[PDB]
């Protein structure tokens, strides 16, 4: 039987195949090598990926999403808790782990994160499935590097449900140096800086002659790019206020249309200098046209950006290294796409180029695909 790799992120999933000796990050039915972790229970309907992500607007409750923060956790766990505060849909303590309670036709349904763990699944075996026309039974599948023996069977057990035997567990920071290929001949120390759109993770990983071991891990649990979006939204509805005496925060239709404008400005603003953000009555009679410049994005988000310093120092330390000690540095997550923070990452290493690849979201994946490949031999 084939193996697929899945990166089974916080935000989002992305599933690769290895065939003919290329690995394929596949793309969902809507075209996008990227799905979102969303699980949606409207109107007896269930949808995963973007269509469910899009239910988050107008059904807040029944519309799940970052499972990862609860997979294998206890509920009076200190991080369980802050999440609980966080989330919009109503977590429940079955037997001293957190459950997720929705209504499926106004029936309370509570399922274990791993239930919901494994709709996300299905859906990527689904893609790999129909892309090699045959079935699925087997997977890597890739979790953070400090994830316990119980987060990593829970997300096994995610595996089982979907109909997916998890034939190896394989931490982020390893998966990453695969898909980059670094070196495993001789000794590598390699800083892996993961900035993704919800969750900040770096690593020491260490290569010694093809044995990879995570030296020391460190991050920010509630750091990404939605917050440097969140920023830059702050900012223009504190502005849209001034100019127009319209509180954009009391149409929740006007914030979802106006956050997917801003996340492709930031987009925009990695690679130009300007950039237009429109929307054609984003309230009826009054349109939004507003310019975004690097300089204001990176002045709105700053603080942010050097707040990632923190958990390297904090890797360095925990593995008595010395910033030199650090061979090459490797960038996953597209935020890592953002130039300000390939330059705050250059100048903390006393002036190191890091390493980053062209499609940093997708390098999971990647890596997950070939240890697929190498298991199969
Ligand atoms: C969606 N998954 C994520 O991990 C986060 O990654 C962000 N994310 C993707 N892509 C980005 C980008 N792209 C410009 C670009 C394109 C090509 C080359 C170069 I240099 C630069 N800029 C800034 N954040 C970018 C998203 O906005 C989420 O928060």
């Amino acid at each position: 039987g084939p193996v697929i790799g899945i990166d089974l992120g916080t935000t989002y999933s992305c599933v690769g195949v290895f065939k003919n000796g290329r690995v394929e990050i596949l793309n969902n039915e809507l075209g996008n090598r990227i799905t979102p972790s969303y699980v949606s229970f409207v109107d007896g309907e269930r949808k995963v990926g973007e269509a469910a992500k899009l239910e988050a607007t107008l059904h807040p409750t029944q519309t799940v999403f970052d499972v990862k923060r609860l997979i294998g956790r206890k509920f009076d766990d200190q991080e369980v808790v802050k999440d609980r505060s966080l989330l919009p849909y109503e977590i429940v303590n079955n037997q001293g782990k957190p459950n997720i309670k929705v209504q499926i036709k106004d029936k309370d349904t509570t399922f274990a994160p791993e239930q919901i763990s494994a709709m996300v699944l299905e859906k990527m075996k689904e893609i790999a499935q129909s892309f090699l026309g045959k079935p699925v039974k087997n997977a890597v599948v890739t979790v953070p590097a400090y994830f316990n023996d119980a987060q990593r069977q829970a997300t096994k057990d995610a595996g089982t449900i979907a109909g997916l035997n998890i034939v190896r567990i394989i931490n982020e920071p390893t998966a990453a140096a695969l898909a980059y290929g670094l070196d495993k001949k001789e000794e590598t120390s390699i800083l892996v800086y993961d900035l993704g759109g919800g969750t900040f993770d770096v690593s020491i990983l260490v290569i010694d002659n093809g044995v990879f071991e995570v030296y020391a891990t460190a991050g920010n649990t509630h750091l990404g790019g939605e917050d440097f979006d969140q920023r830059v939204m702050d900012y223009f509805i504190k502005m849209f206020k001034k100019k127009n005496n319209i509180d954009l925060r009391t149409d929740k239709r006007a914030i979802q249309k106006l956050r997917k404008e801003v996340e492709i400005a930031k987009r925009n603003l990695s690679v130009v200098h300007s950039t237009q953000i429109e929307i054609e009555d984003i309230v009826e009679g009054h349109n939004f046209s507003e310019t975004l410049t690097r300089a204001k994005f990176e002045e709105l988000n700053d603080d942010l950006f050097r707040e990632t310093l923190e958990p390297v120092k904090k890797v360095l330390d925990d593995a008595k290294y010395e910033k030199s000690k650090i061979d090459e540095i490797v960038l996953v997550g597209g935020s890592t796409r953002i130039p300000k923070i390939q330059q705050i990452i250059k100048e903390f290493f006393n002036g190191k180029e890091p390493n980053r690849g062209i499609n940093p979201d997708e390098a999971v994946a990647y890596g997950a695909a070939i240890q697929a490949g190498i298991i199969l031999g």
